[PDB]
DNA sequence: TATAACTTCGTATAGC
DNA sequence: ATATGCTATACGAAGTTAT
DNA sequence: TATAACTTCGTATAGC
DNA sequence: ATATGCTATACGAAGTTAT
DNA sequence: TATAACTTCGTATAGC
DNA sequence: ATATGCTATACGAAGTTAT
């Protein structure tokens, strides 16, 4: 909606105050809230608590996730916080509602989902199928999956690696520099996969080139120092790779039926936990600084570690 | 008190809103609060802050633990929260009090107790005395202690295991399914102890039978699919076993003089921590999802792990 | 300022209510706040929110750290909390300010500093230079550094160890008792360094003597059971030792250019994390009970542990 | 051209 | 067991190019 | 019957 | 270092059965 | 005496 | 990702002793 858009074209005096992704959500939420206000004849701004309360129930009644509802409330609070007005959340009507909503949804067995894990068994299998391939796409995709699994980097970080970010370390292994500002080390095998992609694509012809680039139907790579592969394409590589082994996905429309952008990070974190790796080393592997946050991420450890069986059988 | 009882027979429109144990405490607290109100001539409901404040001080002045006092305040807040009335806790008189109370009690050196640990040395010792026994009670009790230590399950969970929950895994070891929904793996030795109990008691004659059942003075087991051993009896097994090795307990009336229902969970958690097991694997062993919660549980690690001595002596 | 001093000579009915260090800070803050109030003509007590707000901005505008600003606000809240007056912090003007202040400072890239690490490589190097020394000062200093690194004890705890606190454990290693109430174990090598210091200084002539004592320019030790080395002298040993290997420090006036009192605790914690030691064992090594607190301490792990490279190369 | 292989986009929701 | 704030990924679909 | 071996119960308090 | 909400275990004692 | 080697002190800031 | 409360260390400098 322009009234919201045309206007949201206008305001918030200092752009760099919020992330672009953040601005996008504020706008989507504002469109939603505005449309609901229009249909139900309520005042859009400043919002009235009883109205916000009813709007949140409306989201819940349409099947939205608690995190989604928290998001809409979040933006509303923002919009408002910026023009110095009591945030909808500080109205006790909105507070009781978010509480009720959380409780029901939970008692409804609802819980935050998580990407389908791409683990070491998955990596070895894909490597089995793909390693001998002479297809440019396969060479690129396999290097991408190796990095994703080895480094646990998010797709947006991987899309932004430039050739100059790569250096060598112990044994010839590659080291990838990630700016705000760490260095990610690759194994000999993954370094080898990346070296192949680099050699075939010619990305190293200009050190400012992004490590990964498009590969057209012709099989011709298009190195570039100004254009990154979208995070959407990187998610597509995970999806394609899944299709390759398992065929097309069930038409349920449910999320996570195939690997996605977060799959290798989810998978590698579970593998480290399953292997008895300590928390600090797991934290370093994925760049976490909060233990609570890392443990929530690995809440779906998916194999039995049998620490008590091992102790009782004394190792064995 | 019936006024509280006879009435607490009446209300709270949807039972399944609170756990039965929860209802029990609400009632005990209500009886306490009502009696105090009666003796001191105060209004029981709705409660007045200054009165709640004085009632909490009364609990403290009678030697109750902070967790106990928090409990009584907790129920009072509830009773009240349900009929939409400011919770006693939101009165600043009650807030300052709980704060003062916590500080003094603490400065008084008071700290949350913990069950006497039943550890691997304890398990091996009991196994030494009991393993050759031909007494039905000993066969049952030793299997119970093996499961408790190996699985870290709470007594209420152990009381509810049915024979059909048991399956086999790698090596013939048993796997015990625990519904809301995990699988607990037993060592070869504990599986063997459980197999013996199963074989002698005949519980496996009906898969719906609870794994553990009563054993009368005659030595005749009474398998059942409708009646569980009480958690009280399971605590009694820990107590009896302690008496067996250490004689009767000192008459101080202090808690935790003998092993209790939580002993093997406390003990096994300390053993895993002492053996250098990682946190995620310790969490999986006992079913924890919050790191803070697992670490508070293992706050009494009771042997020196000497990580710095090992590093300095380089392992050794 | 006496008005603040001469008066802060007077009040707070029960000294042992706050730590002496705490009283010192309250006084320094009160002097600061009073001087600012004087210069700017504002009322010192009870403080007005708008005034506190401006005073905090004044601290920020003079380049102070967020933790420093929180400190001044902290004492102000105290002074006030004690005479039952709304704490400056409960004024929304002070709340918004602390929030704004935290955000800017952060966005300014400001982050809590940490002592320069004294790690195992540092300990081995210093031991290389110093171990053959016949200088009383070197013998004492090397034992001090060994204890600091091995035990992770704070300088105030080390200053207070008395000879009677020392006992022997497995292998002749020393055990040091630390009262509120743990036992710190020393390696064979560090025990040996401590034994030498003990033998040369004669501190063991009276078991009540503090383990570490002054060593005058003459090289004559002064054992004592009533006087401890100051924590300032212990920090000086770290500084001197750093100078010994690296020369004098850059005149930038920046903190942490040389080792300080917390260096060996920072260093040993990083070494344990880097060696794959589990969190509970790291917690026991340094006396931590909160996982969050231990992880924040080790937020600067300074070598690559390569958990994913190891897994991929399968250990190797 | 058809099309592979992307890119952009908006709502939904996980993770730091 | 836990609440809120900001920024990321998820993914169907519609738009874009160089075949 | 006496009694072992439970079960139920209420207040107290640990743990998720 | 930390507060509150809900549900568990702790345990003496009194009630129950099948000896 | 000069001085090493401390101690005390006040403001600044990390860590429990 | 996070706020507040209390107690520690950081360190330049000025004061103290026994050389």
């Amino acid at each position: 909606s322009d009234e919201v858009r045309k206007n949201l074209m206008d305001m918030f005096r200092d752009r760099q105050a919020f992330s672009e992704h953040t601005w996008k959500m504020l706008l989507s939420v504002c469109r939603s809230w505005a449309a609901w206000c229009k249909l139900n004849n309520r005042k859009w701004f400043p919002a009235e608590p009883e109205d916000v309360r009813d709007y949140l129930l409306y989201l819940q009644a349409r099947g939205l996730a608690v995190k989604t509802i928290q998001q809409h409330l979040g933006q509303l609070n923002m919009l408002h916080r910026r023009s110095g007005l009591p945030r909808p959340s500080d109205s006790n009507a909105v507070s009781l509602v978010m509480r009720r909503i959380r409780k029901e949804n939970v008692d409804a067995g609802e819980r935050a989902k998580q990407a389908l894990a791409f683990e070491r068994t998955d990596f070895d299998q894909v490597r089995s199928l793909m390693e001998n391939s002479d297809r440019c796409q396969d060479i690129r995709n396999l290097a991408f999956l190796g990095i994703a699994y080895n480094t646990l980097l998010r797709i947006a970080e991987i899309a932004r690696i430039r050739v100059k970010d790569i250096s060598r370390t112990d044994g010839g292994r590659m080291l990838i520099h990630i700016g705000r500002g760490v260095e990610k080390a690759l194994s000999l095998g993954v370094t080898k996969l990346v070296e192949r992609w680099i050699s075939v694509s010619g990305v190293a012809d200009d050190p400012n080139n992004y490590l990964f680039c498009r590969v057209r139907k012709n099989g011709v790579a298009a190195p570039s120092a100004t254009s990154q592969l979208s995070t959407r394409a990187l998610e597509g590589i995970f999806e394609a790779t899944h299709r390759l082994i398992y065929g097309a996905k069930d038409d349920s429309g449910q999320r996570y039926l195939a690997w996605s952008g977060h799959s290798a990070r989810v998978g590698a974190a579970r593998d480290m936990a399953r292997a008895g790796v300590s928390i600090p080393e797991i934290m370093q592997a994925g760049g976490w600084t909060n233990v609570n946050i890392v443990m929530n991420f690995i809440r779906n450890l998916d194999s039995e570690t049998g620490a008590m069986v091992r102790l009782l059988e004394d190792g064995d």
